[PDB]
């Protein structure tokens, strides 16, 4: 069986994007590790050319949190067009070794991958 999302987002659902975007736009993603047990993660955006995310991976002690900034970049924004942008976290309890997390992520069984979705939201300045 495929578990729930183990990590514990917030925001959980939107992220939202503070205009204008004639510069840079950064949000913060906070990730916290509710359980006893080291934690991967991978954290990627549905449009790679307009967003960057540090860190992209990494690992999540037992109890503590990690904040992922999400870069999105200057464009034209039109306030008639919403964001289609998803932005996905996978994550999986870390095994004993850890130094080659390429071989990790590719022994991984699908059902030992956990995933979360969150929308992105464009807004302007009251
Ligand atoms: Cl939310
Ligand atoms: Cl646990
Ligand atoms: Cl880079």
């Amino acid at each position: 069986a495929k578990h729930e999302q183990i990590l514990v987002l917030d925001p959980p659902t939107d992220l939202k994007f503070k205009g204008p975007f004639t510069d840079v736009v950064t949000t913060n993603l906070k990730l916290r590790n509710p359980s006893d047990r080291k934690v991967c993660f991978k954290v990627k955006t549905t449009a790679p050319r307009r967003y960057c995310v540090r860190p992209n991976s990494g690992i999540i002690d037992p109890g503590s949190t990690v904040t992922v900034s999400v870069m999105l970049q200057p464009f034209d924004y039109d306030p008639n067009e919403k964001s289609k942008h998803k932005f996905m976290v996978q994550t999986i309890f870390a095994p004993p070794n850890t130094s080659d997390m390429e071989a990790v992520w590719k022994e991984a069984k699908p059902d030992e991958l956990m995933d979360s979705k969150l929308r992105c939201v464009f807004e302007m300045p009251n």
